[PDB]
């Protein structure tokens, strides 16, 4: 029972921290107009810092790796098996393993990139809902970028335009009326089998004619 708790707890630090990092990555290949190149100075230094800073409350998978110590003592302590216990270890290593390998590859970048220019689309949706994250699940399926959404990332853009797009067919398709710029849980009995097709179809279209404007 304590052994599920101590998972989740190090797959959500993961999560968090794996945010953090994909943003942060996208500052540089925004600030380099949507070039990939992950072997600047400026990348080399960011990937350290993100994967290996040791100042205490930073933002770093290190700094994750002590949080998950005292934890693995913890069950130590309190005489867990030993086997759930390097499991867990284990689970860390394999994640250090596969960030640093992603972090220095142009294609697992653009990967982790492209996820979160969706992640980023799918929140921009104002939901003053219960509960926001099951709202933006039921929309994911219907919004499936091109593998190129990260070269649309310029210096001098505030936002990628897949936000403006996510946002106002999201109105257009499932707000009660144009005047409301809000989502609620009353804008859930709009997800028609009829409006999620028209979303998923003109959501495609927008952004296909951008991609096609740019190349």
């Amino acid at each position: 029972r304590l052994v599920k708790k101590v998972t989740s707890n190090l797959e959500t630090e993961l999560k968090f921290f794996k945010g953090r990092l994909v943003q942060e990555l996208m500052q540089i290949v925004k600030n380099e107009n949507g070039r990939i190149d992950h072997t600047s100075k400026n990348w080399q230094e960011s990937a350290s810092v993100l994967l290996n800073s040791q100042e205490k409350g930073a933002v770093s998978l290190a700094e994750v790796e002590r949080a998950v110590s005292k934890m693995t003592q913890k069950l130590r302590d309190q005489k867990v098996s030993e086997e759930e216990v390097v499991n867990i270890e284990s689970k860390l290593k394999f994640e250090r393993a596969s960030l640093e390998a992603k972090l220095f590859d142009d294609n697992e970048i653009k990967e982790l990139i492209n996820k979160r220019i969706k992640e980023d689309a799918l929140r921009a949706i104002p939901f003053l809902g219960s509960d926001s994250e099951s709202f933006m699940e039921k929309i994911s399926p219907f919004v499936k970028l091109p593998d190129d959404s990260y070269s649309l990332l310029k210096a001098n853009d505030k936002h990628h335009p897949f936000q403006n797009i996510l946002y106002s067919n999201a109105l257009k398709f499932f707000a009660d009326s144009s005047d409301i710029g809000y989502l609620n849980d009353d804008s859930l009995k709009n997800l028609t089998p009829e409006n999620l097709n028209a979303f998923e179809q003109a959501v495609a279209a927008d952004i296909d004619k951008l991609m096609h404007h740019h190349h």
